[PDB]
């Protein structure tokens, strides 16, 4: 049986700094999930949507930015082959990005070379906020099922 | 030349969620560092070692747990090839010491597998505060310096 600390502990961290999402879900019946991708992802999916728009925003805020994603892959391990120059465009253009949203640049990363990332850039920095919002919710979900997928199997 | 915006940028992330050590770095002159993972990692840890004990153990807090590390390596990517079961140890291992020590299990995990891992929380969790905030700190610096190899010329 799935108790509510182990719960949270466990998927707590999916959607990054963001427990509430895990507590509530367990509030819903998460013990009686099958411990899948898809159905811990969904259950989880169901709380992020189900959010005020403050609570959104908020993890989307609590989210890490690119660099700090390959750092931590760099202590573990062409997104692994970046130049100190590339790495340094990868961080600027996350600044550029959240003094103009107010969040960083969240973009799920798995088979994207940096060409990928710098067209995305590209297009998104030229939206709106609420465009925007919607890409970077649509991406957290995204990452969310990214996440999952490594410690579950699929379903 | 590079700005105190561009440096904390940049560099504040290394110690998580830790900006200040990144700040300070910048007030001693960081702006004249050649920009190597041997310099950059040498004015970090300076100022780590300097801050108060309370500053020292905000990083450990602030720092995340080994499945939170697992979880972003899988956006990107036998520490790959977990179970969801070994997945899952990790969660409860990680609450085991943190329930102890009150910061979690933080370790540099470059080569290490699955076993090594393991066998470190047997050792660490049967030692006493004063040994494992030197054994984690240790670590903290560790993996700043883990980090900023991937981002810099080595030096």
């Amino acid at each position: 049986m799935v108790t509510r600390e182990e719960f949270v502990a466990r998927f707590g961290g999916v959607f990054e700094h963001s427990p509430f999402i895990a507590e509530r879900a367990y509030d819903a019946g998460g013990a009686g999930l099958e411990l899948t991708a898809k159905a811990v992802h969904g259950a989880l999916c169901a709380q992020f949507r189900v959010a005020s728009e403050a609570e959104r925003l908020g993890v989307l805020r609590a989210h890490p930015d690119l660099a700090g994603k390959l750092a931590i892959a760099g202590e573990l391990t062409g997104l692994d082959r970046l130049s100190p120059q590339e790495h340094a465009r990868f961080t600027q253009l996350n600044s550029a990005y959240t003094e103009k949203f107010g969040f960083p640049f969240i973009i799920a990363v798995k088979g994207l070379n940096r060409h990928d990332i710098l067209s995305a850039f590209d297009t998104r920095i030229d939206n709106n906020a609420a465009q925007e919002f919607a890409t970077a919710t649509g991406q957290v979900e995204k990452i969310a099922w990214l996440r999952l997928a490594s410690m579950l199997p699929e379903g």
